[PDB]
């Protein structure tokens, strides 16, 4: 249940999410094409997530309910919260570049990470296998 190292398998409307935030063809064909291996560790409420990517190594330590800028694969600022509700990390976020909401649910199905990613109202859903 979460705490494992997480590759992404097949990312589905990822391009067309991105184009709605505004970033170039190259950058956002190469955050649909990524190789983004999350290493989830729990710290003490905390959790230490290792995000290992073609861009980036970038460790994100982040306490359940703070308002903190996460940043994903190329270059997005994101002002909000990871909360837990329901086995669901629930990632309540916005952009402190725009002010629009960004909602991303990190959910097990079985044994796959499934990351739905709200920005205004368009779906982007990235399964995670196991490694």
């Amino acid at each position: 249940a979460f705490d494992s190292t997480w590759k992404v398998d097949r990312s589905e409307n990822y391009d067309k999410f991105m184009e709605k935030m505004g970033v170039n063809i190259v950058k956002r064909k190469l955050a649909a094409h990524d190789n983004l291996k999350l290493t989830i560790t729990q710290e003490g409420n905390k959790f230490t997530v290792k995000e290992s990517s073609a861009f980036r190594n970038i460790e994100v330590v982040f306490e359940l309910g703070v308002t903190f800028n996460y940043n994903l694969a190329d270059g997005t600022e994101l002002r909000g919260t990871w909360s837990l509700e329901g086995n669901k990390l629930i990632g309540k976020f916005k952009r402190t570049d725009n002010g629009n909401e960004l909602n991303t649910v990190r959910e097990i199905i079985g044994d796959e990470l499934v990351q739905t990613y709200v920005y205004e109202g368009v779906e982007a859903k990235r399964i995670f296998k196991k490694d």
